[PDB]
């Protein structure tokens, strides 16, 4: 199944935005990052990927599809934007393994407060 991912200079949550920031998916499934304003991308945060993982950059202004191989959840980041907030997670599959180790990792402030809410929003 494939999904898209919006970057937005303003959303839901205010400016700085990925739609939806929260997403549940299953292994194998496809998620495109699809900058809607200019001036994003995607890339994972340190420390929020699951086991056997591989981390991932894409160029700013890149449509940019993820074939999500290993389970788990993902955050999610823009590069110049996350500072600002700018965050998703993505949840591939059931019982996501590194639940713990992502609701711990450490974020700026603005990051770690979406990045909290949409972890509230899977439901785990
Ligand atoms: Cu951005």
């Amino acid at each position: 199944a494939d999904f898209e991912v919006h970057m937005l200079n303003k959303g839901k949550d205010g400016a700085f935005v990925f739609e939806p920031a929260s997403l549940k998916v299953a292994p194998g499934d496809t998620v495109t990052f699809i900058p809607t304003d200019k001036g994003h991308n995607v890339e994972t945060i340190k420390g929020m990927i699951p086991d056997g993982a591989e981390a991932f950059k894409s160029k700013i202004n890149e449509n940019y599809k993820v074939t999500f191989t290993a389970p788990g959840v993902y955050g999610v980041k823009c590069t110049p934007h996350y500072g600002m907030g700018m965050v998703g997670v993505v949840q591939v599959g059931d019982a996501p393994a590194n639940l713990e180790a992502v609701k711990g990792a450490k974020n700026p402030k603005k990051a770690q407060e979406r990045l909290d809410a949409a972890l509230a929003a899977l439901g785990n």
